């Protein structure tokens, strides 16, 4: 109940932020609904709490939190738990509201994404390529080629995603060189379909 | 009303800071008036609040906050919204009181500035060169030559400025190489008028 | 008594974290018992408190806190107090619960550990090699070879350990080049027993 | 009066820190007296307060706080105010209690010190070389040679010092190359007296 109060006080603080900056009506609605979807009536200082815990405890916890995502994904469910735990500890939780652009085509990608829950459209030049949903990942291509985004990725629904930076991706694959190929197969496949060796 | 209280408590904390360090009369006045002009009776932990929001929400917000500045400036109003949003997300809000030196001639510039509101004198050797106001930028020269300031820039009034570091400037122009020329035209023009290829 | 309250409030915050993420029964028990063993009914913002103190005061304090560990260890008890204080100021306190994996074989080691109190099994390929306890260190090998872990190290009991990063290890040994050999003797000895020049 | 309360609450927090870690009698006394000498019954979040202020306001403030030190020192009192303000903004306040070792001979120096108030003994091999007091600086030698401390420096009294890191020292002297010589004259002089070109 102090974490429900936390959320309430922090929301009243947001309300005032929005009044002061005279934020427009679509963005106040969006912010209101973002708070409810992500935090759900409670707030915690996750990284403070987790900060006070031991390494193995942070890793039981994150292994539990991403339990279903792990199982969704042959890359994880079939891998050495030490590697999954390595990658998992580097993921950042992000929520996106419907219609949001996650990745914009032709930008410099420094980030990759795994879908816990949601549907995503992959788009090039305003044209639908496929959709991706729970147990898919995207944005891997730029982590490997180290160049420009080959497609746009828009949230079609609310989306619970975990992001993984380019530096964190390489640190893990240095430690687990055998895992690199699996990403490469997927990114070659996708590069075939959209017709690129740029 | 908790953000008005925040400002009040933080101001009483400032008052005590000033008594303890026996701060002189011109600087207590200045500080008093700085608080009122920048914060306006309210305080928020902007970056905490924004921190809790999604990327796209931070970008609606900053696009809204710099809405008029964008429109003031052909560099922005005529550009690809993705680039404007890129640059915008890297800007830092600074306020300067009349008579303040923003840039001192012959220093190493690591920073550039866009004027939301205010008037600025550009000066060399104690001599007025021009004034700049709402919808101008300055300090771009050192971001490009990577050397010494070619003029002083003083605030003639209260000034709402957004600063952009040299590293952030280059990160964006790497992503948007086509935007570099527009800065270069302006900085060549200005280098002509004050007679430098140093 | 405000530090006992601190612990209590932060524990109620943890309880709620655990309910919200529907944490499983073995991990709630573990977390409960971790809090009691590490913090003992009190919490302090150590690094805030220490932050307000002078350097020499931080160093009396840490020299006192690791007083018995120093005396346990010929590397410290026989060394120049300036070097011990150098190393000591770089140590991080970690607690591990029984059965926890401190180091996993074949990972990239960036960290070394000194035992204040506890027993540890050193393991290769699921086979017991030795145990280490109060006044031992481990993980030094990867700090010197800059490669892969040559054994697993599991906590057999509760364990009060101090960790020392690879960068911090080298910064100190640059300042105290004469101390390098002592680690090298130990790591050569251990590399002999498990049969590696990898 | 909320800053006097701040100090009181933070001191009760310290008291508990000391009881819990069963800190010894000389170090509790020292800590008690350190708090009283440095903070004087009040505490402020200086860098939070200063953080909310503009650059020019931070620089009036620090120019005022180090007003007498500036005037004490030909290096400052005779220099371009822009350079003094550059250096000043990079200084960190440190207090040392009598008998404290500020610099230990033969360590790697990354830091230099200016005396606001106090007396210091400079020592080599346990032998007094000179004393330094208000308006002196020391530790400059290692900032220039980038090697080992040529003497020990002990606080003989309470000492209000401002420290300046090696990186900050070079950043300023890059911007103000003309100021380098003045340090060099002093460090050559001192290297003569203690007989070093090491
Ligand atoms: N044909 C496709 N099918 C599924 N996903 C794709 C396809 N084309 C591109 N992507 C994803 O869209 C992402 C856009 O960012 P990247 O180019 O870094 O990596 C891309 C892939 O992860
Ligand atoms: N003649 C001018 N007209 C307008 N602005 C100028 C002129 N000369 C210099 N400036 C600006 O003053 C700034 C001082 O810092 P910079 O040299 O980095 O870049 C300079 C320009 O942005
Ligand atoms: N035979 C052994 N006896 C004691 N400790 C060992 C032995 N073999 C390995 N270790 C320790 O186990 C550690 C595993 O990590 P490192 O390879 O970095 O360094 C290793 C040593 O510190
Ligand atoms: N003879 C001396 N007189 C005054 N100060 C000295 C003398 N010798 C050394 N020092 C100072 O003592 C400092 C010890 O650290 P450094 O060698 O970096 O720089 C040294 C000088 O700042």
């Amino acid at each position: 109940d102090s974490s429900r109060r936390q959320y309430q006080e922090k929301y009243k603080q947001v309300e005032q932020y929005m009044s002061f900056h005279k934020l427009p009506p679509d963005t106040r609605q969006r912010i209101h609904d973002y708070y409810e979807h992500r935090y759900q009536g409670k707030m915690f200082d996750e990284e403070s709490i987790l900060g006070e815990l031991s390494e193995p405890l942070r890793e039981e916890i994150i292994n539990f939190n991403c339990r279903k995502l792990v199982a969704s994904m042959p890359l994880f469910a079939n891998a050495d738990p030490n590697f999954v735990t390595s990658m998992l500890t580097k993921l950042r939780f992000e929520v996106f509201q419907p219609g949001d652009y996650i990745i914009r085509e032709g930008t410099i990608g420094k980030k990759m994404y795994f879908i816990q829950h949601g549907v995503v459209s992959v788009l090039t030049k305003g044209n639908k390529e496929t959709k991706l949903a729970d147990g898919s990942y995207f944005g891997e291509i730029c982590l490997l080629t180290r160049g420009r985004r080959t497609a746009s990725v828009r949230a079609d629904t609310y989306c619970r995603l975990y992001s993984l930076s380019v530096d964190n991706f390489n640190e893990v694959l240095e430690e687990y060189p055998m895992m690199r190929r699996a990403f490469e197969t997927v990114a070659l496949d996708r590069l075939d379909r959209i017709g690129k060796k740029n």
